[PDB]
C-alpha cells in the first residue's frame, strides 16, 4: 500500500534539473514547497487518479514516491519494488520487444499478455518484422502513441508492488488509449497498487481515491463521489462536457486550470 500523512516539500538545489530531464535557484534561495500538506492512503490493488491544474506538482508527487524530492514535514510509507513510467517516452536501441523487457526475464505468457493489453498488437503487425523490428535511439519514426505504449508496455512488464504511470494517455489516437486504459490500467492491472496521473475525466469515475493539486497544494483527495457532493462548481463544470475526454490533451489542461483558478 501507499500511505502519505501530512507531507511537504521544498525546492532543493538539482531538483529542477531532475524534472527537466524526465530560474529554479530562486525557488531553492527563497526556500518555496513544490508540495504542500499531501495526503492520501491507498491499499494494495488501489488505483489513485491524480490530476490538476497544469504545472502545479503532479509529477513532483511522483518523484517523492521515487525518492528523488526528500519530504520536509510528513511520513511517507510504502514498500517493494516501484516500477516508474514517465512522460518522456524512452526508446533504447533494439527490438521493440528488447524495449519492453529491458534487463528482465522474458516470460512469453506474462509479455504476450502486456504487449496484447497495451494495443501493440495493432501496431508491431503492421511492421515486416513484427515486435523483432529494430527501433533507434529515441523511436523516432514512430508516432507519440506507438512510442508511449511501448513505454507503458515496458513499465507493466516490470514486476513490482507500486506502479507510477505519469501521463500516458495524451495523444491524438484517442480510441486506442480508451481501450488501453481498460483491458490495461483497469483489467490486466487491477491487483496491482498504481497511481495514474491524467486529464482525462472518466478515469477519476474508475479510480478508488483521487487527488487534485492546484498551486502545489491539495486542492481535493478522496472518491469520485465525495467529488461530486464537496466540489460541485468544479464537477458541474468538468461534468458537464460532451466529450472532454477527446479534448486534446492541451485543451483538457486549459480547462481544468481555468477552472481550478475559478474555484480556489
Ligand atoms: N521544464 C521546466 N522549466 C521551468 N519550471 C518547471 C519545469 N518543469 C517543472 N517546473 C516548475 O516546477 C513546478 C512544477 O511541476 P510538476 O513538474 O510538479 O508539474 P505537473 O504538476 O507535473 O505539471 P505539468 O503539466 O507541467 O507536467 C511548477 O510550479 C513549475 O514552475
Ligand atoms: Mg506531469
Amino acid at each position: 500500500g501507499i500511505i502519505m500523512e501530512n507531507v511537504t516539500a521544498f525546492w532543493e538545489e538539482g531538483f529542477g534539473e531532475l524534472l527537466e530531464k524526465v530560474s529554479f535557484s530562486h525557488l531553492c534561495l527563497v526556500g518555496n514547497p513544490v508540495l504542500k500538506n499531501i495526503n492520501l492512503n491507498i491499499e494494495k490493488g488501489e488505483m489513485l487518479a491524480i490530476t490538476g491544474s497544469t504545472g502545479s506538482g503532479k509529477t513532483s508527487l511522483l518523484m517523492l514516491i521515487l525518492g528523488e524530492l526528500e519530504a520536509s514535514e510528513g511520513i511517507i510509507k510504502h514498500s517493494g519494488r516501484v516500477s516508474f513510467c514517465s512522460q518522456f517516452s524512452w526508446i533504447m536501441p533494439g527490438t521493440i520487444k528488447e524495449n519492453i523487457i529491458f534487463g528482465v526475464s522474458y516470460d512469453e505468457y506474462r509479455y504476450k499478455s502486456v504487449v496484447k493489453a497495451c494495443q501493440l498488437q495493432q501496431d508491431i503487425t503492421k511492421f515486416a518484422e513484427q515486435d523483432n523490428t529494430v527501433l533507434g535511439e529515441g523511436g523516432v519514426t514512430l508516432s507519440g502513441g506507438q512510442r508511449a505504449r511501448i513505454s507503458l508496455a515496458r513499465a507493466v512488464y516490470k514486476d513490482a508492488d507500486l506502479y507510477l504511470l505519469d501521463s500516458p494517455f495524451g495523444y491524438l489516437d484517442v480510441f486506442t488509449e480508451e481501450q488501453v486504459f481498460e483491458s490495461c490500467v483497469c483489467k490486466l492491472m487491477a491487483n496491482k497498487t498504481r497511481i495514474l496521473v491524467t486529464s482525462k475525466m472518466e478515469h477519476l469515475r474508475k479510480a478508488d481515491k483521487i487527488l487534485i493539486l492546484h498551486q502545489g497544494s491539495s486542492y481535493f483527495y478522496g472518491t469520485f463521489s465525495e467529488l461530486q457532493s464537496l466540489r460541485p462548481d468544479f464537477s458541474s463544470k468538468l461534468m458537464g462536457y460532451d466529450t472532454f475526454d477527446q479534448f486534446t490533451e492541451e485543451r483538457r489542461s486549459s480547462i481544468l486550470t481555468e477552472t481550478l483558478r475559478r474555484f480556489s
